[PDB]
């Protein structure tokens, strides 16, 4: 009884994403890895540990530069913008 699936990436839910966002957006500072907000955020969202805590590092890697560099009260940490991002054709 073997499943068929296929290994890619790919974005979660607009909805998923307004929750996981409003979280960071709210507590950009604390952002840095815990598993209080990992766990939180689990719980919260209907996603696996794994899939929040993998996408937790690559949105926050990728959200945190653009609402640092905007605001400008706590720049550092990986200060990378949205990963790339420069492809465009």
């Amino acid at each position: 009884m073997g499943h068929h699936h296929h290994h890619h990436s790919h974005m979660l839910p607009k909805e998923s994403v307004q929750i996981l966002r409003d979280w960071l957006y709210e507590h950009r500072y604390n952002a840095y890895p815990s598993e209080q907000e990992k766990a939180l955020l689990s719980q919260q969202t209907h996603l696996s540990t794994l899939q929040v805590c993998n996408w937790f590092i690559n949105a926050r890697r990728r959200l945190l530069p653009d609402m640092l560099r905007k605001d400008g009260k706590d720049p550092n940490q990986f200060t990378i913008s949205r990963r790339g991002a420069k492809i465009s054709e």
